[PDB]
């Protein structure tokens, strides 16, 4: 018996059920209907969480949001570095949240709560066990098991170190799917959490679900991913870096070795339309050899394809990605049989649509990876060579489709070797 | 629970709803049936604000209407700067309603506003903590969270400094949506609150929603948009400026650097087919780094597209902008699947508008920008080029159509560094 | 609850309701088929005008018909300058009907108008409260809120500025839109009050409503408009001036400059068909920058085309101007979106009024205007020019069409700077 903050009648509530088969998930929805996908899915892996952990063992909470955490009755230590602009606002409302339960509830432990938030503001470098000033890396509170979330700025690596020397064997990291950076996509979107992102060298494009371009009246020749990259979650703006997030797309099997060596298995638990919960158990000593490989289940399908689009007027070609859902690929089956126009695939997947199961803003480009892949399987199976040789003339390549139920392998990186302001202080007692 | 002062039967209900989640609307219409949807607008927006604020917290009207604010039961600080001709018309009444509600009840604290108002007349300057007669920027009353209400000609920055330096760590704007004059369109339309707007150079022309071409008989080469355009509300006028409408179209992370140093973010928090919310927090200190970039989520479809008029007599092309529903963009999906005509796209239109969802002055340019933009989209998708490569021949670009649930991004800057007449005076007591 | 004199079947009733939300308008029929709908439209005026002064303050009456003011309990001071033929018949059997009210009732204050109508028969220039026989540039008597009606003979801004002078805060204004007069047509009508009108200089074309052609067996060089027009309302007639007919379509905010300075706001409150309810508001001192702009906003279709006729057998072109109705438009949307022919127009027109919604004798010109307006827009939609530049030839435009929610924007001038007959006074008594 699991409660969500879906309406009934959406399909991610189908989604979140696909996703999460140990629980019952049953539809509550008040206030939200933007942000409900988002929300759900965190709230569904906090839960299988904290029923896959000793409910006597301090967890860290590097993704903190100390406001979500009220009802939470185990041991949490969440950890604030206050590095953005945003974490004040959080810190108050938490305050402001302990005072609404300072004389309510006696059963959350809220009197532990606001003492452990006075000695902060009493010194910052404070180690208390439900709160801190420090970065993951600079955290000096010892725990077992440690929780990421949405933390897509920091090294996974290094966390992960961080945190083992501090005796963290077990960690989780729900946040969005790598596997659009792995495959160095400019631009994308994860079309049920109401997230685009693109590359900042394609901000100024016409037709991405994050861009702008102008009404003009017309008139360095390389175009390859940078690392920055900017993520519309909604109406908020994220700046998150490429090499930060092909950090946690950590391989099945990688060693830490350095002052103290370990070796660590990476396995993605839950995935659900673009979201996924990955599971880092850490040991020292070394425990077999590294493969150097990342495995994605494809548990729906994975669009990945070249359009060409105009930036600041000039015609260019770049990769976007998506995630279409498992039963539009099911039934576009028969149909990528054959040689499909763009137009006509559009027309089946609108008619495939019906509400709608995917937005109707990517089904354009949808169409259009489809029948590029299905004209490049054809292509392929009109031209065939010598078996058992490698007969080289590269050619194009201009669709990644991943069905449902396949899997990716990506040779990857397997062995690896204070700021509170004194007026926002004053302020907030 | 929230009652709207429109009948059940009108759509614009149904937008509300959409806009409001945390809100149950129903209807309740009596006396409007031209300006509901903007007075339901505000209503809701203020409702939010007032859930969403400390009850104990002194807020300034910076939008006064103090006419309106009789139930507000909040420390509301009415500001009139007395600037424009009507200001004092709104003043009468206001007294005039403080007459009619000084012998009716005395729960909404009568006596303290007519004694304001009496202690304002003895002296101008005075700084009583319901009225004033000093700009926002002259004005000297202290308080926690600022509200404004359809401000287009101050300064937002200025405006929101001159605010922090009062102790204001939190503001709130209801008004028109920014994104028309961020991309820069010489003429537009809001019809779903009886609003059209247009550039001064283009009052008259023939087709578009405000102008006024003449019966000719017939017979400076550039025309770029000026600071100078004009809003037709219904049948009220207004005289904005672009620069200053350019100015609260905010970006998410902005420093404003003086005396006092401020780090402040803006986030649109309720979105209405043209109307907005938008949430600022200002707070000392530099918390972050300004990416400077500003991001609206376009709710529902937003097209903007070059149409060719006659001025004067002469013929010319500039750009004009609509809202369109959500559903319209939904059902023309397929449609712009395909090369579609205006007259046959404006069919279709027709057809799906039936009441109406969208008024009907409006199809002939919505479906004229349809169309324009499926051609540019099928001339994109018959010709490609490499990939990687900036391979500059700028061309043209006739459309911006941005679909529901996707996202513009504009690179904005992110760091910023006693009228009363005696007469009038005398009459109003 | 209000009540009107025309038969719940007519479309003028739900023209009413439409035109004014703030009253629950019911039929009520008896005597009158003709100018019922002026009638009607007059009246609620008045109620909404009434509804919205102070009951305790002197109001002036310019449009004076004392014989209607039987019933209205507030302090009327009709103003009857007797310039006309007519007045001293009105006069006539409002003393009659005073004698016939002089032994009824005694709530209307009866002995008060009959003894204010001796003493002006005793002296013409008595300032009595209920009546007097000065123009109103020469009257005298002081009041507050001064309402016109039917006035479409005295230069709005002199007779504004000599009631200012008076002590007149507010004035009303319910006339013919005049809208027809700003785009300057030659003929025109208002097909829903049984009223046409047409230029001293086309009284004997054929084909427009007031005229008169001769049977003629065949055989100057500049017709333009001239300030003398007739209008004929039903079969009674009019002789009106441009120049006094263009001097009620105030701009919004106006400065009246003289020994008195003063600054007011025209806003058209109610508009229905045709009629319009203007008013304006008055105050001392200057209080703002007069833009210099009246905004007409069209709750339905004016279309105003220029039509080709014979004068005097001799053929000559000129525009005549009509307000169509709303749903006429809405429901000619699609067709308008192709090239349709006046002869197709005319029957689909015909098909869409059934009882009839528009008069039949005015869809011969709807249908003409519609179709060169659709023709001059799609020969716009067929050729573009470059975009930012204004490329002068000017060109044809033979058509202006301003569809329901539109508006208008005239640029006007916004800064301005004893007779009844020893015979007749001997009779009435
Ligand atoms: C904290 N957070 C929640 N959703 C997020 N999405 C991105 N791309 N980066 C973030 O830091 C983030
Ligand atoms: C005060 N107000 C209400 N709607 C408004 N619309 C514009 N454009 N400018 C304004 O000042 C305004
Ligand atoms: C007094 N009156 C009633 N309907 C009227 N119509 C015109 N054109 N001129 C008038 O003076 C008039
Ligand atoms: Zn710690
Ligand atoms: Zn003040
Ligand atoms: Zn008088």
């Amino acid at each position: 018996p699991v409660y969500v903050d879906i309406d009934a009648d959406s399909a991610f509530l189908k989604a979140l059920q696909r996703a999460y088969p140990m629980f019952e998930v049953e539809p509550r929805q008040v206030t939200p209907n933007d942000h409900a996908n988002a929300r759900a899915f965190s709230h569904l892996a906090i839960k299988l969480i904290e029923q896959e952990i000793d409910p006597d063992s301090t967890i860290l909470d590097i993704g903190s949001a100390p406001a979500r955490r009220m009802m939470s009755d185990r041991k949490y230590h969440c950890v604030c570095p206050m590095r953005s602009a945003e974490d004040p606002e959080r810190l108050a409302n938490y305050a402001r949240k302990l005072a609404s339960a300072a004389g309510k509830v006696l059963d959350r432990n809220i009197s532990g709560k606001i003492g452990d938030l006075q000695a902060v503001m009493a010194v910052p470098d404070t180690e208390t066990p439900t709160f801190c000033l420090h970065t993951d890396v600079s955290c000096r509170q010892r725990a077992d098991v440690a929780i990421y979330q949405d933390v897509y700025a920091v090294h996974a690596p290094t966390s992960l170190y961080h945190q083992a020397i501090k005796g963290v064997r077990l960690a989780y990291w729900v946040g969005f799917d790598t596997t659009p950076f792995m495959y160095n996509a400019m631009a994308g979107a994860y079309p049920s959490y109401s997230t685009n992102w693109a590359d900042e060298q394609v901000l100024k494009a016409k037709n991405i679900g994050l861009c702008s371009t102008d009404l003009t009246e017309g008139r360095g020749k390389k175009l390859e991913p940078c690392d920055r990259v900017l993520f519309s979650v909604g109406s908020t703006l994220y700046p998150e870096s490429r090499k930060l997030l092909k950090s946690w797309h950590l391989p099945s099997v990688f060693h830490l070795k350095g002052k103290l060596s370990f070796t660590c298995r990476c396995d993605t638990v839950v995935s659900c339309e673009g979201y996924v919960v990955k599971r880092i158990t850490m040991s020292p000593g070394l425990y077999g050899k590294t493969t150097g490989y990342a495995v994605t289940h494809h548990a729906d399908g994975f669009l990945m394809c070249k359009t060409t689009d105009t930036v600041d007027g000039e015609r260019v070609s770049f990769s976007v990605c998506t995630y279409v859902p498992a039963t539009i690929c099911d039934q576009m089956t028969g149909i990528l049989a054959t040689e499909v126009t763009p137009e006509d695939a559009q027309k089946l997947l609108v008619g495939l649509n019906q509400t709608n199961t995917m937005k109707n803003y990517m089904i354009p480009v949808v169409a259009q990876a489809f029948s590029k892949w299905a004209k490049e399987c054809r292509k392929d199976m009109e031209d065939e060579k010598l078996l058992g040789v490698r007969e080289f003339k590269k050619q194009k390549t201009h669709t990644v489709y991943k069905r449902p139920d396949t899997q990716s392998i990506q040779k990857v990186q397997a062995e690896f070797d204070s700021g509170l302001s004194i007026p926002l202080r004053t302020r907030i007692k």
